[PDB]
């Protein structure tokens, strides 16, 4: 029974470090949206949020301040997270993984093309609409890495250790785009194996050492077919300047492999075939 202007906040979708996220339903129009509620940087988030316009990125509808609390209205992805579609120790069917990977690259290319890096790509932040279309959500760590056609290097460490690229832990400053690419590879690994390969990509983490030594008889690699594994070998490359870029991902054999049948034709409601 809480509400904001014309919307009722009817269900808690999740929780933030500084927020809560609610299902908001418009009393008049019946539209359903998501609303992130922040008690009391968020100015920066809003500027980035207003830039977003792409089918694989959560759209921003506007905001409201009421005393101490900010409300950020956002497109709803009613299917929830990709995280909940990954069966532990299994993953998901390869054709479904490929499709989600396709969508994820489309959203990341978009963001990179407007000079925005998300910086915390992981299945928890990849939401699904009612047709299972992927949407990159939560721009609270996002930042500008290109402005007026000039790249800036990053230096703040942030993200989530099992998804983070090794340069982020090793270098004083690093390029944004390869970091996002690396985390897309860890997502792909999770979709195909239902398990993360390492706690973190550091020289003191055995499982990472094992990967650099190509011990792909170990989990999770041994669960992964040779084609997508060859892509993962190009993505999960320690040196960020040697790592595959998105233009080249789009040329990869597995990325271009036909795997998934299209949806059945929609039901006739009027007229003929
Ligand atoms: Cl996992």
């Amino acid at each position: 029974v809480p509400f904001v202007e014309d919307w009722d906040l009817v269900q808690t979708l999740g929780e933030g470090a500084y927020g809560e996220v609610q299902l908001a339903v418009n009393r008049v129009t019946e539209e359903a949206v998501a609303v992130k509620i922040v008690d009391m940087n968020i100015k920066k988030e809003i500027c980035i949020l207003k830039m977003l316009n792409h089918e694989n990125v959560i759209k921003f509808y506007g905001h409201r301040r009421e005393g101490n609390i900010q409300y950020l209205f956002m497109e709803l992805a009613s299917g929830g997270s990709l995280f909940d579609r990954i069966e532990p120790d299994i993953g998901m069917p390869e054709p479904d993984a490929q499709r989600f990977f396709h969508q994820l690259m489309a959203g990341v290319v978009y963001l990179h093309g407007i000079g925005i890096t998300h910086r915390d790509i992981k299945p928890h932040n990849l939401l699904l609409d009612e047709r299972d279309n992927l949407k990159i959500a939560d721009y609270s760590l996002a930042t500008v890495f290109r402005y007026n056609n000039r790249e800036r290097l990053l230096n703040k460490m942030c993200g989530t250790l099992p998804y983070v690229a090794p340069e982020l832990l090793k270098r004083r400053e690093f390029h944004a785009e390869p970091v996002d690419v690396w985390s897309c590879g860890i997502v792909l690994t999770a979709m195909l194996a239902g398990e993360l390969p390492w706690d973190q990509p550091s020289d003191s983490c055995q499982e990472y050492s094992d990967w650099k030594e190509k011990k792909t008889y170990l989990n999770p690699w041994k669960k992964i077919d040779s084609a997508p594994l060859a892509l993962l070998h190009k993505i999960l490359v320690e040196n960020p300047s040697a790592r595959i870029t998105i233009p080249d991902i789009k040329k990869d054999r597995w990325y271009n492999k036909p795997l998934k049948k299209g949806a059945k034709r929609p039901r006739v409601t009027s007229g003929g075939v």
